[PDB]
């Protein structure tokens, strides 16, 4: 897959534009590459690289209010194409758009994400407003 | 569009094949038609048809242990293609694979789902095993 790894500048501007007060839930669908694509040639698995991203970004996220509020192990694409499969599926909550922006501006995060860039073959990051589960 | 609306028979077999004990979380991503595509030709919005699906399927789901455990309003595809957007995004929990199979076999559900078939332009239905949110 030549898939989607990073957000575009235009769409991130849209993210920041919609700054309504309230938590944001970030649904992540991540397909990891078998071999990590670092610029230096280093040879490691996508999983190992994604782990490093996690290890190094965790504290920044935690400090600014991020928390993983749901996580699941992928078992089956019951409706959808079979070429779609995800290795990590989770929802991260942040208490504000501003918290998320501060995370992605953090110098420590900006280094950690270099690992994500090397790790991810394809992904989705869907921004949602949480609802009371009654439609 | 030619999206994915229903599960294929082969993939549903795989779903039933994996009958490990424990709840299942079903992540639904649903894109609705502007105009519902029933056999009748009747004019209703996709939203109206999906409403009817929910209305008539709710009791069956409830009776067999189904519950919506998380639900969100789509705000932005931050990472991914901009043509991907979803009108309904939620996670339904069932206590077993069998509970879910009994739902989709229920004759009341089998009529309700006709509304889903009319409503949905494209969708994903991802089966997950819930994890304790620590990687
Ligand atoms: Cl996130
Ligand atoms: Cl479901």
């Amino acid at each position: 897959m030549t898939g989607h790894i990073d957000p575009t500048k235009e769409v991130f501007a849209q993210f920041r534009a919609n700054d309504r007060e309230g938590p944001i839930h970030m649904l992540n669908l991540v397909r990891l590459r078998p071999r990590a694509a670092y610029p230096d040639g280093r040879e490691t698995t996508g999983a190992e690289a994604y782990a490093a991203y996690g290890r190094d970004s965790g504290p920044v996220s935690e400090r600014l209010g991020g928390k993983v509020v749901w996580q699941g192990q992928f078992e089956l694409m019951l409706i959808g194409p079979q070429d779609e499969h995800w290795d990590h599926v989770f929802i991260a909550e942040y208490p504000s758009v501003a918290a998320f922006v501060e995370m992605i501006r953090d110098p420590v995060y900006r280094e950690a994400v270099k690992h994500r860039q090397a790790a991810v073959e394809d992904s989705r990051l869907i921004r949602l407003k949480p609802l009371k589960p009654g439609k």
